[PDB]
């Protein structure tokens, strides 16, 4: 139960907290974008 679907489950949520990993370092760019001189 637990090892195969909440494993499934758990490693959705490795991909999930991976995508907001690669968003906020496009933010921290944004903020290259936006800084100082
Ligand atoms: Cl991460």
């Amino acid at each position: 139960t637990w090892e195969a679907w909440d494993x499934a489950i758990a490693e959705y949520a490795x991909r999930i907290e991976x995508l907001i990993x690669a968003a906020q370092e496009q933010q921290e760019k944004n903020e290259x974008a936006l800084x100082e001189l």
